């Protein structure tokens, strides 16, 4: 059960569970039930399925991108009027310019992908970044970030 060193593919059960993926590249999925879902160290990809889910960095290096190459996760489909995203440890500057550790959000041309970017370089030029892939950009809500409250104006 859950993850180890090296890489993965966890696939969970239709119940409610917490699932790790440990350092490496893995693949995490989660079925029914609410589930917990940690990265954990190299880049991630993260299968919420139905319930409402948490993905969550388990390390500060969980997710970013260096020109050694990315290492940031991507979650898959997601379903923003009952998942969350939990990104605290990377830490950001601001919420709304994209460039030196102020997060911004983008889209592909066709919507069927969504990236969180930052340009971080607060001393280690690492930028600390997320994508979703197939997310549903059509229903997406702020409620999903953890930072959550971002009234229109
Ligand atoms: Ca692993
Ligand atoms: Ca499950
Ligand atoms: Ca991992
Ligand atoms: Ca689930
Ligand atoms: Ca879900
Ligand atoms: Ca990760």
């Amino acid at each position: 059960a859950q993850g180890t060193d090296g890489n993965d593919v966890l696939i969970g059960s239709d119940v409610g569970e917490q699932i790790s993926g440990g350092a490496g590249d893995d693949r995490l999925d989660g079925g029914a039930g609410d589930d917990l879902l940690d990265g954990g160290a190299g880049r991630d990809r993260l299968t919420g399925g139905l319930g409402a889910d948490t993905f969550r960095f388990a390390l500060r290096e969980d997710s970013h991108r260096s020109p050694l190459g990315t290492f940031s996760d991507l979650i898959l489909d997601f379903d923003p009027s009952q998942d969350k995203i939990d990104v605290s440890a990377l830490g950001f500057i601001g919420l709304g310019n994209g460039y030196a550790g102020t997060l911004a959000v983008s889209l592909s041309a066709d919507g069927l992908r969504t990236y969180l970017k930052s340009y971080d370089a607060d001393a280690q030029g690492r930028s600390f970044e997320l994508a979703l892939d197939g997310n549903h950009a059509a229903t997406l809500s702020a409620g999903n970030i953890v930072f959550a409250a971002a009234t229109p104006g």
